[PDB]
């Protein structure tokens, strides 16, 4: 069917949990052993979500490989994504290496440090531009250079520094600071305007490493955002846009990390997003 009438289809019908249940039922298993490996025990947030190994990022390191991050690489769409959790206190060097690593133009944060009372994830990036950060781990420097503060997100420039070679990259962070502490937003709105400043900004193109999205763990609005910019692409590639079927595509990115998208009404706020993206587009 198409989206946006299979959309009223099952509000009318009320039957997005049942249409989450079946996508849960089909998704993807594969190994994650690594992950589960007891040395690595303090680099995962949470026990239930890990990264495939098929997919996993693995940091250039003879020591330790492992980080908690997969590779979603999207064939017809032409874009991949690293999606992982949000750094831990113990994993903020190795989150830079593979930053460093791999490329990465951008950096995409979808949650707050503190949200319902408690940590979500580590304060990574500095604050201040003359309190520099150094990693002495992985032997890495990061400067804040720029900063720059809106309603619904704020931008950051950042210098990142190899110590070992003295090179130097300038790293774009994306901060969308509104997703409410429960629930999800009522409007699309800002988070398809969040959306295009990234695209806008060169991070999600082929001359650049896949950017690096996160939220805690690292599925759920973290999958919202790779979900909605892969459909809205597409829609823009194919002769037919609705033969664009968003739960063919979230099943597809589920063979690379699991849990994507980690409720139903996070699956209808996609819909929406896509819905209202298409329009906007348009030729719009
Ligand atoms: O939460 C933490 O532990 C944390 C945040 S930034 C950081 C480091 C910066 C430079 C070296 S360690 N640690
Ligand atoms: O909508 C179209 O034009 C369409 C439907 S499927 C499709 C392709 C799949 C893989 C490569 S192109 N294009
Ligand atoms: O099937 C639809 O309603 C749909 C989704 S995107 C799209 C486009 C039309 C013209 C350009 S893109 N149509």
């Amino acid at each position: 069917m198409e989206m946006e009438k299979e959309f009223e289809q099952i509000d009318k019908s009320g039957s997005w949990a049942a249409i989450y249940q079946d996508i849960r039922h089909e998704a993807s298993d594969f190994p994650s052993r690594v992950a589960k490996l007891p040395k690595n025990k303090n680099r995962n947030r949470y026990r239930d979500v890990s990264p495939f190994d098929h997919s996993r990022i693995k940091l250039h390191q003879e020591d330790n490989d492992y980080i908690n991050a997969s590779l979603i690489k999207m064939e017809e769409a032409q874009r991949s994504y690293i999606l992982t959790q949000g750094p831990l206190p113990n994993t903020v060097g190795h989150f830079w290496e593979m930053v460093w690593e791999q490329k990465s133009r951008g950096v995409v944060m979808l949650n707050r440090v503190m949200e319902k009372g408690s940590l979500k994830c580590a304060q990574y990036w500095p604050q201040k531009e003359e309190k520099e950060m150094i990693f002495e781990d992985t032997n890495l420097k990061l400067t804040l250079i720029s900063e720059d503060i809106k309603s619904y997100y704020t931008v950051r420039q950042l210098e990142l520094e190899n110590l070992t070679t003295q090179e130097t990259r300038e790293i774009l962070h994306f901060h969308y600071t509104t997703w409410p502490d429960f629930g999800v937003p009522e409007s699309p709105a800002s988070f398809l305007n969040f959306l295009f400043k990234v695209r806008e900004s060169g991070s999600l193109s082929p001359e650049h490493g896949p950017v690096v999205v996160h939220c805690s763990a690292g599925i759920g609005r973290s999958g919202t955002f790779c979900l909605a910019d892969t459909c809205l692409l597409l829609m823009d590639k194919r002769k037919d846009p609705s033969s664009v079927d968003i739960k063919k595509v979230l099943l597809e990115m589920r063979k690379f990390r699991m849990g994507l998208i980690q409720t139903a009404d996070q699956l209808r706020f996609s819909y929406l997003a896509v819905i209202e993206g298409a329009k906007f587009i348009m030729g719009d």
